This record gives C-alpha cells, sequence and structure tokens, in this order.
DNA sequence: TATCGATA
DNA sequence: TATCGATA
C-alpha cells in the first residue's frame, strides 16, 4: 500500500498495468521477474508509482535509460 | 536473438 | 566505465 516488490505487484496488478505505469515495455517487465531481480515499487498518495532496483550495495533506478 | 544509445 | 531496455 506503500512499498512493494515487482512480482508482488505484478501479480496484483498484471504485468500490463504495472508495464504502463513504469513507462516500460511489457517485455521488460516478466523478464524482469523471470531474472528474479530486486525492484521495489513505491507508491505516492496520489496512486503514483516509482521503481527502484537494489544492484550491489548500491540501489539504481527503474528503469535505467 | 543481438546491437546500440542512453544512463549513472 | 558498465548496465539495461529497446530495436529488428
Amino acid at each position: 500500500e506503500q512499498r512493494i516488490t515487482l512480482k508482488d505487484y505484478a501479480m496484483r496488478f498484471g504485468q500490463t498495468k504495472t508495464a504502463k505505469d513504469l513507462g516500460v515495455y511489457q517485455s521488460a517487465i516478466n523478464k524482469a521477474i523471470h531474472a528474479g531481480r530486486k525492484i521495489f515499487l513505491t507508491i505516492n498518495a496520489d496512486g503514483s508509482v516509482y521503481a527502484e532496483e537494489v544492484k550491489d550495495g548500491e540501489v539504481k533506478p527503474f528503469p535505467s535509460n
């Protein structure tokens, strides 16, 4: 309700909805999950999402380009 | 299935 | 200096 894993968020709202929200390509996602990357998403009260993957010690964004 | 441009 | 998402 304020901070979740991708996969989870996935399970809830489906890869499609997710994708759009992140603003990346659907495939981008399942692949991501398929690769099991620690990404988390936050939920701005205004229902706005955002992600960030915990790379190596460092926490980078998502996506990165 | 692999490159390439953007990023940080 | 290297990753990752998009493409074709």
